[PDB]
């Protein structure tokens, strides 16, 4: 499912994301768009064999189970696939474990190169939220 951006700001904050760990809806918003395009079905493979997950692009590395990552962790418990659905619980629980774990949404670099410092705001201006 690909999402519209009002859209996705209405269910990421019907889950718990607006302010979780201190970062407004806009932020989640603006992760998204550039990780995934809005797209729960995006995959992409890293250099190292692990792949990222979902619309936002969540790593095997660490966070779930693909039985391709060798060494890898799965510290949400889950296996990639639940987080292709077009429901986006899986997706948005296991990003509230990860912005948790010390260093907040900088775990998405491309959040730290394209969405932090700029005016998140705009993410979810117009939408009745
Ligand atoms: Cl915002
Ligand atoms: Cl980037």
């Amino acid at each position: 499912k690909v999402f519209g951006r009002c859209e996705l700001a209405a269910a990421m904050k019907r889950h718990g994301l607006d302010n979780y760990r201190g970062y407004s809806l806009g932020n989640w918003v603006c992760a998204a768009k550039f990780e995934s395009n809005f797209n729960t079905q995006a995959t992409n493979r890293n250099t190292d064999g692990s792949t990222d997950y979902g619309i936002l692009q969540i790593n095997s590395r660490w966070w779930c189970n693909d039985g391709r990552t060798p060494g890898s962790r799965n510290l949400c418990n889950i296996p990639c696939s639940a987080l292709l659905s077009s429901d986006i619980t899986a997706s948005v629980n296991c990003a509230k474990k990860i912005v948790s774990d010390g260093n907040g949404m900088n775990a998405w670099v491309a959040w730290r190169n394209r969405c932090k410092g700029t005016d998140v705001q705009a993410w979810i201006r117009g939408c009745r939220l």
